[PDB]
């Protein structure tokens, strides 16, 4: 609103009538109306001055002045909706660039993918409800699902009133994006009812407007359902012909613009629709159709549109002028008598053209055939005309696909594009596949992947780099990627001005998210080159920015799908906690829980086909995911439902024992560990019976110390025996000379901390030392283990000086109590009491306050016990013992409060947090098992009493991870394992979809969807005369040629209205022929049917009719008589040479289409023409035509040789249809075709060396012969005739 | 606020379907949705009936959920600005 009010008045300007002509005609009791028609005695309301020289009368040029616009703002239509709609006020001469810039940037509109235009008559009309609902629904759907502009008129009467009505109908529901059907309106400012309440300079912000129908004259009121208005000025009061020219110019300039989103660029398609127009719609339809807009006329309730619908598929030129007159005399009752005999001619000619081209013209057929929702009909006509456009190199296919992907309708893609036009090698769909992936279009990616594009290909290094650059610019990954991009300093070292994206940048942040333990996925830098597993990277690109539907589609064809499915959950959980959101932070946390279930469901499929091979893939280092296993990812990703599957627990129980069998029990293990000579007999069990039957006595002894459960039992027994020994010395061995167990308690308490060196020091994955310390501090059990030494802190001095008996016993006794509390951790192994200790560790909290609930009142009643005794006494020492005894007696025995009031408080505080923990404790404990299992696997194989032998032996190895949970497999076997995994994943996905389609809700939805199409089903139930030479608007000539219908085109035919303007060339004198544009002076002396020297007067057609000294066109009356663009008065001779050879494959043989050969023809275009033409021109020299014909092509020396070789085959000679043909001058052509039989040598190499076209102009190029080859309309008729020369397929 | 008064007129005499339609376009819709429940609970205890006294006590529990569901929508778009409307006269 600040930079908008500035960019309006000093570039846009308004017309005004400065001069003061009085009123030639006074109308409707008004004298202020003067020609143009504003107020005041003068023509306008400006200063009443002589206004420079007082030249009589005014000229719309001399006396129209352009001054800056003063009216603009946000119109509000009183109480009829509060929406605030923009409006600007312009004039005739404003370039469309200014309006486009304003409308795109300042107004805030977005560039559309389609420009639908609504032009129609303004006489109010009323139409049947069926067609009415069809039009409304079709227009709204086609204009909402594509985000198209609906540019139309701004009046409140007619078709534009109908479209305002349809926009209101859309706003009635407005399921989402209510203010998205933006409809810019174009109307004349000079004819508005309440326009004086809008003229406010330097900002008419919310300028209220009042609409009142049946209160005007011929002027018009504004609409209320449009979104934007652009009003045009002319300094006129009652004219209606000023908005159409500017609208056509702007609408033409819009289609020139190109939209580039996702890597594919298209020029905006442009479509037109009409509904019962009047006299000016036969302007707009012609003006649109001649350009190439797919005009869509609707059959039904039509004054004009119904005329085209009626005369629509009846073939061209089969209609007579009288037939058109009788067609028109049955529909126009009001003015059937005011139709001039010349008004028929214009309509006949324009209907002739429009209905002649049926490729551009399209009739709706409201209910007969093709009676769809109108949206697909409009799109179908648009793609018809797009297919009809020029294309040389298979461009129609790619353009139509690009446009379909630009829109969001897959039905169009599959029913028009992907069904037809052949070919489409799967590599061809790659460029648009990138845009489909970038714009998040899952339907189109499914369709493309159906047609043959393989995800194994199309993921190149370049393509991946392109995709990461165009990542969604609203993502946490985008922000962090930008940060790492800018923070790397020796990357800008080469060029600090521009930051360059590379592959390692995404890899670093990916490692940051996924974990330290993995190596970077993409190696540091140090044609098409795929990386290993080209699907994992596309899977990352799809997962990171939270693309649900793309994610499953890409994961459906992954190499390894347990590791990938778990990494996808780890990344999501890591990136779903520091996002600072509540919508996507909740969406990703739920998508992670779904990839969790994907990983779980794929693995149980493998665990049911086999047992031993279902764990070798559980523990195998993956080279495509950071050199990590499938178990460490789940354990570190907090996957609570995967590590407690049962197939994971069996594998953990198996390593909990080792190489020995599990179906033995715990009692037998204790019996054997207690009795050392109890393993050589048949008591303990074994698996892998090769060592059980042939039992090695040496291996049997080593196996138990290898097993970790034996190590755990030795540790627990050693710790318990230590604790008993400490109790023993607490009892009786307490001598000032250190008892035989003082050094022993020191050393065997060091036995705990020396292993703590191993637990704390070891870092299987690269982790910081301070992180290690923080992790150690975060453990409350480790805090108790440290608190053992913490209560040592007061014990060593008490031992050193043993006199402090009374203070010092308590320190060591509480140290014993803390030792016993630490002993309680042993039950985590116990399956039945492990989770039970887990819940008790959360039970511990309630005691801290139930103690304040119990002890305080117990002590209070103990106080009352002494208060009962005696009142006043002074014995601090004695009352202490007395109160202690009383409290002890009360505790031992009070019954009213202990058993009744407190007990249920306790039981309830228990049971509240007991309830609802049955489900989660199992998962928690089965998760916590692995840490202890791995710790005891990493522990040494010696009892704590003796473990010093290994503590003194693990130093020489260092001076000069294990294969149980992480190992490398052999590649040949790994390939078979991966193929087995692929087969089982396919089976699992297939079963999953088959079983999910059977849900009752899905079945009900299927019935509901099936009944709707069925409800829809039940509810629904050539003359050969010249044509180009007869078009209106003679090229580059302001005067328009008089319309001549095909009925009276020949000279001999009856005709009575002949009045064409005398055609005048720009410079007829320099033609070197008769300059007589007007035949007043017959200076020309043309020797008819004879040679006249410099100017040829001999025609190939033959003796033509001559009258009044003006040569008559033999073909017929073109409609314009005069000098013409042709050089000479009368016929002009030319020759068009063509070089034709059979198009050849790599073998050199003639190439075949389905029908016949291909001809290869050389064509040349110059940039200014914007069309292709044969290298032929007017034969200025009589002796040597080719020199002037193709002087810019050959050499004139090489073309002297070409003239020596100029002896070929004569294809066509006779009259030519050319747009310059006036009634006086016409063009006749000679066609010579030189053909090449072999391509080894001769004239081909002669022309190759015979080239001087490099002097100037554009390129000279060979071409194929095709129906859509870009050439002039009838200049290619010569080539079409030449097709018969050598059996050509068109 | 020419809608709050029509909302009172619709709520007081227990007009279910009119009540939601009028509340759909209210200025402030946590305070209004809570006052509509307070009025209903106050006027649904001294009515001397069993049909409408039970209908209004259930309509109050529905404007309760309307007020709750509107506020969690504000509490998920922002954190600090979702309480400045919680405490504003
Ligand atoms: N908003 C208006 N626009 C054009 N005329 C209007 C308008 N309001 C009124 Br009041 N009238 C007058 O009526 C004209 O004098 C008509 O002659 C009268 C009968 O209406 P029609 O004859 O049925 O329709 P056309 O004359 O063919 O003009 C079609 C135009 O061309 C398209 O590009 C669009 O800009 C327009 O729709
Ligand atoms: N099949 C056609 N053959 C020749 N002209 C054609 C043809 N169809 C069209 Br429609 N035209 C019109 O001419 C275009 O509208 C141009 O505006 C006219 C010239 O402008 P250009 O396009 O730049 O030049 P050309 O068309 O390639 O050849 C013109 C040569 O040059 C002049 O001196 C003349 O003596 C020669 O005929």
């Amino acid at each position: 609103q600040e930079s908008l009010s500035s960019w309006i008045p000093e570039n846009i300007k308004k017309k005004e009538c400065v001069y003061f002509v009085e009123s030639s005609k006074l109308s409707d009791a008004g004298k202020v109306v003067c020609q143009c028609g504003y107020t005041h005695e003068q023509h306008l309301e400006e200063a009443t001055k002589p206004h420079t020289f007082q030249g009589t009368q005014w000229d719309p040029k001399k006396h129209v002045q352009e001054m800056p616009t003063d009216a603009f703002g946000d119109i509000v239509f009183t109480g009829l909706s509060q929406k605030v709609k923009k409006y600007v006020r312009v004039s005739q001469d404003t370039p469309s660039s200014v309006i486009y810039h304003l409308m795109t940037q300042h107004w805030g509109l977005d560039v559309p993918n389609l420009l639908i235009s609504v032009t129609g008559g303004a006489k109010n009309f009323n139409m049947k409800p069926r067609l009415k609902s069809i039009f409304r629904r079709g227009l709204v759907k086609v204009a909402q699902t594509t985000g198209a502009w609906i540019i139309t008129g701004g009046s409140h009467t007619g078709v534009m009133k109908q479209v305002g009505e349809a926009v209101r109908d859309f706003s009635l529901s407005s399921s989402y994006k209510e203010g998205e059907l933006i409809t810019i309106g174009v109307a004349t400012w000079g004819t508005v009812h309440r326009r004086e309440g809008l003229i406010h300079p330097t900002g008419s912000f919310p300028a209220e407007y009042i609409l009142d129908e049946d209160g005007q004259g011929n002027l018009t009121c504004l609409d209320s359902n449009h979104s934007h208005f652009i009003l045009v000025d002319d300094g006129t009061h009652g004219q209606y012909g000023v908005e159409i020219p500017l609208r056509t110019r702007l609408e033409k300039f819009i289609s020139e613009q190109t939209k580039e989103r996702g890597g594919v660029a298209i020029k905006i398609p442009i479509v037109c629709v009409v509904l019962e127009g009047g006299p000016g719609t036969l302007h707009t339809i012609d003006n649109a159709t001649t350009n190439g807009t797919p005009c869509v006329v609707v059959e039904g309730s039509g004054r004009v549109a119904d005329v085209i619908a009626q005369v629509a598929n009846i073939p061209v030129s089969d209609i007579t002028i009288s037939l058109i007159q009788q067609k028109l005399s049955v529909f126009f009752q009001e003015m059937f008598e005011t139709f001039t005999e010349s008004r028929i001619v214009e309509w006949t000619k324009k209907i002739q053209d429009i209905v002649r081209r049926r490729q551009l013209l399209t009739v709706f057929r409201e209910g007969k055939d093709g009676q769809q929702d109108v949206d697909v009909a409009i799109l179908q006509a648009l793609l018809k005309a797009s297919r009809s456009q020029d294309h040389f190199g298979h461009e129609n296919w790619d353009h139509q696909l690009k446009l379909a992907v630009a829109w969001n309708r897959v039905d169009i893609a599959r029913s028009e594009i992907f069904m037809d036009e052949w070919q489409w090698k799967p590599s061809d769909l790659h460029p648009t596949m990138t845009a489909a992936l970038i714009s998040n279009k899952p339907e189109f990616v499914k369709l493309f992947l159906e047609n043959g594009v393989q995800l194994k290909e199309f993921v190149t290094w370049d393509t991946l780099l392109y995709l990461y650059e165009n990542l969604d610019p609203s993502c946490l990954f985008h922000s962090k990627l930008q940060k790492v991009l800018v923070e790397d300093p020796e990357r800008p070292a080469c060029a600090p001005a521009a930051p360059r994206l590379q592959m390692h940048h995404v890899a670093q942040v990916l490692r940051e998210l996924l974990g330290d333990f993995t190596q970077p996925l993409y190696p540091r830098p140090r044609h098409v080159t795929f990386t290993m597993d080209p699907i994992r990277d596309l899977l990352i690109w799809a997962i990171v920015q939270n693309r649900r539907e793309l994610a499953g589609i890409i994961w459906a064809q992954s190499q390894d799908c347990i590791a990938a499915a778990l990494a996808c959950s780890k990344i999501l959980k890591e990136l779903s906690k520091e996002e600072e959101d509540t919508d996507s932070s909740e969406e990703m946390l739920a998508l992670a829980e779904e990839y969790e279930h994907r990983a779980i469901g794929v693995f149980t499929e493998c665990y049911r086909k086999d047992e031993e091979r279902a764990q070798k893939l559980l523990t195998r280092v993956s080279e495509a995911w950071g050199k990590t296993t499938c178990l460490q990812l789940a354990l570190e990703a907090k996957d609570m439902k995967f590590v407690s599957h049962g197939g994971i627990q069996a594998f953990l129980t198996k390593v909990w024992w080792g190489q020995l069998s599990v179906d033995n029990g715990l009692w037998r293990v204790t019996l054997c560990m207690l009795a050392f000579p109890l393993l050589l007999t048949g008591l303990i069990s074994f698996r892998e019976k090769r060592l059980q039957d042939v039992g090695t006595p040496a291996a049997r002894a080593r196996a138990f110390f290898t097993a970790p459960v034996v190590v755990f039992h030795l540790n627990i027994l050693s710790y318990f025996a230590f604790l008993c020994l400490f109790a023993y010395v607490l009892m009786v061995d307490f001598q000032p000379v250190p008892s035989w167990c003082e050094c022993a308690i020191y050393l065997w308490l060091f036995s705990l901390v020396c292993e703590e060196m191993r637990q704390l020091f070891y870092d299987p994955d690269e982790c910081g030392l301070m992180k290690k310390a923080a992790l150690y501090f975060s453990d409350f059990w480790n805090k108790l283990d440290v608190g053992a030494i913490l209560l040592f802190v007061a014990g060593l001095t008490c031992r050193l000086i043993p006199a402090t008996l009374y203070p010092g016993r308590v320190i060591l006794s509480l140290d014993f109590i803390l030792f016993c509390l630490r002993l309680m951790h042993i039950f985590t192994i116990s399956k039945t009491l492990g989770p039970k200790i887990i819940i008790v560790k959360r039970m511990m909290k309630d005691v801290f306050f139930f103690l304040f609930l119990l002890a305080v009142w117990v002590v209070s009643f103990g106080v009352a016990k002494q208060a009962i005794l005696i009142h006043n006494e002074r014995r601090v020492d004695w009352l202490f013992r007395g109160a202690v005894y009383h409290s002890y007696l009360t505790i031992f025995g009070y019954l009213l409060f202990t058993n009744i009031l407190l007990l249920n408080l306790l039981i309830a505080m228990f049971n509240y947090t007991f309830q609802q923990v049955q489900e989660h404790t199992d998962q928690i404990w089965k998760f916590q098992r692995h840490d202890l299992i791995e710790e005891y696997h990493g522990r040494p194989a010696a009892p704590p009493p003796f473990i010093l032998l290994s503590h003194l032996q693990l130093f020489i190895k260092r001076v000069v991870r294990h294969k149980q949970l992480k190992n490398k497999l052999e590649k040949n076997e790994e390939a078979a394992l991966l193929s087995w995994e692929i087969y089982l994943k396919e089976n699992y996905l297939q079963n999953r979809q088959f079983q999910q389609k059977q849900r009752p809700e899905q079945k009900i939805e299927d019935i509901s969807n099936k009944v709707d199409a069925m409800v829809d089903l039940l509810d629904l139930d050539g003359d050969s005369y010249h044509v180009n030479a007869r078009h209106l608007l003679y090229p580059n000539c302001p005067v328009t040629r008089f319309p001549v219908p095909n009925e009276k085109v020949p000279w001999e035919t009856e005709f009575l209205i002949y009045d064409p303007p005398f055609y005048t060339a720009e410079r007829k004198d320099a033609a070197a022929m008769d300059p007589m544009g007007d035949t007043l002076e017959p200076l020309s002396t043309i020797q008819y049917n004879v040679v006249d020297g410099l100017r040829d007067r001999r025609s190939f057609h033959g003796p033509y009719t001559v009258q009044a000294g003006l040569p008559l066109n033999p073909m017929g009356r073109t409609g314009l008589r005069g000098r013409g663009s042709l050089s000479c008065f009368g016929p002009n001779h030319t020759l068009y040479p063509m070089v034709t050879r059979w198009r050849r494959n790599e073998d050199g043989a003639i190439c075949r289409k389905s029908i016949k050969k291909m001809l290869e023809v050389l064509v040349v275009k110059l940039p200014l023409s914007e069309h292709w033409a044969l290298p032929g021109g007017s034969r200025e020299p009589g002796e040597m035509l080719p020199r002037k014909l193709k002087r810019i092509l050959r050499q004139e020396h090489w073309p002297s040789f070409e003239n020596l070789l100029k002896c070929g085959m004569e294809v066509y000679k006779g009259y030519m249809d050319d747009p310059r043909n006036t009634d006086n001058a016409w063009i006749e052509t000679v066609a010579v075709s030189v053909h090449f039989q072999d391509q080894n040598d001769v004239e081909l190499n002669r022309l190759n060396s015979n080239l001087h076209a490099c002097d100037s102009g554009a390129s000279i190029r060979w071409q194929v012969v095709d129906r859509r080859i870009p050439l002039y309309a009838n200049h290619k008729t010569l080539l079409q005739k030449a097709a018969a020369e050598f059996g050509a397929h068109y």
